């Protein structure tokens, strides 16, 4: 049913969960999760949700563990040469040569979401469908305490950070000791290094000076109390509009996935259909 | 390649044009043209458009006439019961199974976009995408001189109508002379006896009261100076934005098919992307 594998690429070993066996035909539901994260603190919730269940058994799922940050992982050397964002994009497809994965459904979560942009504008014959949540296309801009603070701050918003409730605090020790502090740092400084997405939303009138832009369907997802609200606003003026859609999460901030699986997975169920996929859904 | 059937359904017969050959489970271009036009002036000059004719070659091609609007069409009996709008969608089975048709991606203008949607509704297994060009879902909400006058005004905006006669008066023409006159005035009373789509948008949380939409991807289309913009921007409010895209399309008229060929179908082909169809550039 389930299995594990250590896949070897050029940048390095990739760690992956396959849940559930796919046909030939049928796409596999590839995952890749955020920065402080890991396949399970980002989306196990979410999945096993009880309406995501329904999905899912239909479907294969691949959860992309990032380098280091599966859990158990040994601390890579002090001055090992971690994968660049776009290096970590370029591990993709030889997790899909490895497993005979014919093509994949995108989901990330922040880091992961630009992961699989990259990998999508890369290749778009391996990616039929992106769900982006809290995607940021832009290159930071920003290079100066506390890594386990930096991270809490890219998820949760003031307001909600500053608050400090169950759910802060919760992610705060996911975040402390699910993941190597070490590799942490690597995977942190990858994703603060992340160049431009180069993508522009076209225009019909005719070629816009050959700007690229995401091919295969997008769905955009972002919480109202977000701090990347603006990015992800930024990134669907940047996509095609005829291919991609805004979806604005109300009374939630950081992890919509984990908050409102309920209304994330409704959501995700008529953007499969509207790809033609999973008809009988009542 | 070309084949024309007068396919026999319980309210009358149906005039269609047959372009290609359908094959290897991919869905037949299937299109419903507009109140005062049959499948020839509406469509003819899109589809044999030097862009449209790349996408048709891996497609296959059904022009439907709605009932006696084909081209030397004999006039109904006076007192012939014309079928209703929610009938004439009730005559597009008969046409999927008698070609031995699996599914359909329609392209609809005004009346054949209602036509279509209706369709859809009743038929979502039948129906993998619509492309809705100048769609109202709302009835007339009232009853009644010259009928050319009438769906010149329908299709045509104010600055429109006077600024570019070269169109307005070849239009008046097709109106006039290329479409039966008995038959055309029937056809219009049909339109005007539409009843409410009755869609309504789905809540992420709330379940409408069991309010019903289309679960295909759809691409709404209207032109900035059309008069039918706030009926395709109201349809738009009450379709699911997640599997819905609305395009204005900037310094475009009643008819974008016609106007502005080479936009639209760029359009389209993104349309088609999004679905999973012809991945590569045409």
């Amino acid at each position: 049913d389930c299995q594990e594998h250590d896949i070897e690429t050029t940048h390095g070993v990739v760690h992956v969960t396959i849940r559930g066996l796919p046909k030939g035909n049928r796409p596999v539901i590839l995952t890749y999760h955020d920065i402080g994260l890991n396949h399970k603190s980002c989306f196990n919730a979410f999945f096993n949700f009880e309406d995501m269940q329904e999905i899912t058994q239909h479907f294969a799922v691949c959860h992309v563990d990032a380098p280091g940050q599966q859990e158990g992982a040994p601390s890579f050397p002090t001055g090992y040469q971690y994968p660049t964002m776009d290096e970590l994009a370029e591990m993709l497809p030889p997790v899909l040569t490895h497993l005979s994965l014919k093509s994949i459904i995108g989901i990330g979560v922040g880091a992961g979401a630009y992961i699989l942009s990259r990998f999508a504008l890369n290749h778009p014959e391996l990616v039929e469908g992106l769900v982006l949540i809290n995607v940021d296309p832009c290159a930071k801009g920003w290079i100066d305490t506390n890594v386990v603070d930096i991270i809490l701050a890219h998820h949760f918003g003031q307001e909600e950070l500053q608050a400090n409730l169950d759910l802060i605090q919760t992610y705060r020790m996911h975040i402390a000791q699910d993941i190597n502090q070490d590799n942490l740092q690597l995977f942190l400084n990858s994703y603060n290094g992340r160049r431009d997405l180069e993508i522009e939303r076209p225009i019909l009138g005719q070629n816009d000076n050959k700007s690229k832009t995401l091919k295969c369907s997008t769905l955009l997802v972002v919480g109202d109390n977000s701090p990347a609200v603006e990015a992800v606003v930024e990134c669907n003026s940047r996509l095609n509009p005829i291919n991609t859609t805004l979806l604005k999460m109300a009374d939630c901030g950081g992890l919509p996935q984990v908050v409102q699986p309920g209304k994330l997975t409704e959501a995700f169920k008529y953007f499969l259909q509207g790809m033609g996929y999973i008809p009988s859904a009542s």
